């Protein structure tokens, strides 16, 4: 089946926006064309690369076997 997984640390990695997209840490956009941000490859949140060592929530995500 599948579980509700809540885990200690994000896995951030750059990302390319498409269209305006907030920090989920600070709340404000993360501004340019390209490289704006980081997206967590596990759950998606999205933060400022200079937000990411303040990134203090759990990591959620479904898993499935
Ligand atoms: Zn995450
Ligand atoms: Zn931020």
């Amino acid at each position: 089946g599948s579980r509700r997984a809540s885990v200690g640390s994000h896995r951030f990695k750059v990302y390319n926006y498409k269209s305006p997209t907030f920090c989920e840490h600070c709340g404000t956009l993360l501004w340019g064309l390209a490289r704006q941000g980081l997206k967590c490859d596990a759950c998606g949140m999205n933060v400022h690369h200079r937000c990411q060592t303040k990134v203090a929530n759990l990591c959620e995500f479904i898993v499935t076997d």
